[PDB]
């Protein structure tokens, strides 16, 4: 059970970011080396569910 | 982590339109698809479709930005698919693919249905003596 | 015989038309959204079907993009028979897990393809999709 | 073997006899009619898969 973190700043999308934190209203996420915070909206956080 | 779980996939090109092509490398089995455009959001939707019907562990592509993309890693990821970027399958199966349409191809009024039909033609043809699409079925059973 | 019946039906979410079609003795699943509940999407859809696995007979509704010359014209060609409460159960079945999983796609197909996917790799001991080819493999292995 | 669709009324009719395909139209024998139909509004159709 892990995940990535898919995402937009530029409607091309960006990853796969490391999770650090999920919150009601943004996501923590390492692309890299940078740390972002993300709009929720604007993120997809998706778990490698078929292995 | 052998053979019953490897595919090939790349695109060609027909009358302007854009047909994505999955082979298993295996069998020589085959499914297709006519896309609108050759972008990433198509490619990683042909990609879970094929991946809910067969059990898909790893595919193989030339470095087109459709398969290099984003929304492809984001499908590959969540079904479970390792990609890699018994050789030159795909190739000689889309020049294959081609001559069946091209046979066909004044049987229909749409490309898709020429595609479908080749598909069809191809993966039932027996080579003696099994078809692709036996020996496929055939190799993915044993190796449950 | 077992190994080459489907029933197929339509199912509607958000204003689109999911074509489903269930391989009965197995459970499992292939979907499409389709653009209109035609006889040609229809026919499209069982001549993908039929070139992937041995289609022999198809269990319908009386819809009439199942009743159309064009799916007719498909089933010839492809050496079908058309037959006129599996499929609906799992029209719900579908439904349900699409629910599931909405929210983590924007468009509604790429949830009906991940609900497949999930419905088909489901071990309930073997899944779905590990059952229609243990049943279409046996047949031919003992021809 | 041949199963001949075609058109007049947007739906398509048959099966029909094909009897004859040329470039420019097609003869048919349906239910004990012959009709010339233009090859653009008929499909001629094979149980290939049979
Ligand atoms: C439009 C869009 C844009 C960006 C992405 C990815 C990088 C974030 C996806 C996408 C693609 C997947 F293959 C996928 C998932 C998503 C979210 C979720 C898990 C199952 O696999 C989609 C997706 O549509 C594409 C035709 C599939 C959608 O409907 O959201
Ligand atoms: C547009 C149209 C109109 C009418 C028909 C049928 C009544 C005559 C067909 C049709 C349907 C088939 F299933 C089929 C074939 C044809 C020709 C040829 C052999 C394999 O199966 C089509 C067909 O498109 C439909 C999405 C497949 C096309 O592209 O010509
Ligand atoms: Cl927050
Ligand atoms: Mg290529
Ligand atoms: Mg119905």
């Amino acid at each position: 059970q892990n995940f990535r973190v898919y995402y937009r700043d530029d409607p091309v999308w960006k990853g796969p970011a490391k999770l650090l934190e999920k919150g009601e209203g943004a996501v923590v996420i390492q692309d890299n080396s940078d740390i972002k915070v993300v709009p929720r909206r604007k993120a997809k956080i998706i778990r490698d569910y078929g292995k």
